[PDB]
């Protein structure tokens, strides 16, 4: 059922942290890939951290390349490229909060 | 021991190639049950998506006290109805991109 | 292996919510979720009593309250001597569903 399920906490340079988590589950012939991602931070802009080479494979397999994510009071999409992680954002954010993205494929 | 007592997906496509990806899901938490609904497509939608869905997502859509599902996508926000096996999603807007989202409400 | 809290919860104006806390172990993290479900409208804050183990799992929040995105708006969940508090960012006609987590290690 559950075949994935890592976390890891990213911070960028100037201390603002996120907790990422990835979960792979198997339902029949489909697989579903969830992102689940959480700061208490706010961001000015886009938030850009090295990330784990198992997170980093789990990004790039997205059928879009990236992960379009609502938080509370924004949008954002993640990629990751040479095991950085970045999160741009649709409008800054005082606080981030929590969301998850994640697709279905068979 | 899972708590999950229903997981099923399966895939729609409308007649003008845009595709959504839906899974339903019952979990049994004691004296409350949640019943959820997943959504993603990669597509935009111009107006709204209507497909066949098999009678065991049907069942579990027309479930719902509302009987309908409000789902929050990043873009916009949704409404979800089957009738007699069809499914319609209508949207609140145009949407360049619908993305995931899920909707579930909690009986006891 | 999740463990889970879930109740039913009532204002003094009918307006029912119904939540799900829900307590994780990932490796070295922690994920906590609070899932929240009504069909109700809501004018201002929803007020109820909550049960002593559903405002534990509230008050262990980093922030001390939980930010939460529904369909139509935004609210904060709080709890202050076992009474639930839900503030929402504009009157919303259909609150719906919505969760709100936290991860740590």
């Amino acid at each position: 059922k559950t075949s994935l399920d890592i976390a890891e906490e990213l911070q960028n340079d100037k201390g603002v942290s996120f907790a990422f988590q990835a979960r792979e589950e198997e339902l029949g012939a489909f697989t579903k890939r969830t992102l689940f991602a959480y700061s208490g931070d706010g961001l000015t802009g886009p938030f850009k951290a090295p990330a784990s080479a198992e997170l980093s494979s789990f990004l790039t397999a997205h059928p879009k390349g990236r992960w379009l994510i609502a938080f509370p009071l924004g949008t954002g999409i993640v990629s990751v490229d040479e095991g950085i992680l970045t999160l741009e954002i649709s409008r800054s954010l005082p606080e981030v909060g929590s969301g998850s993205s994640f697709y279905l494929t068979e």
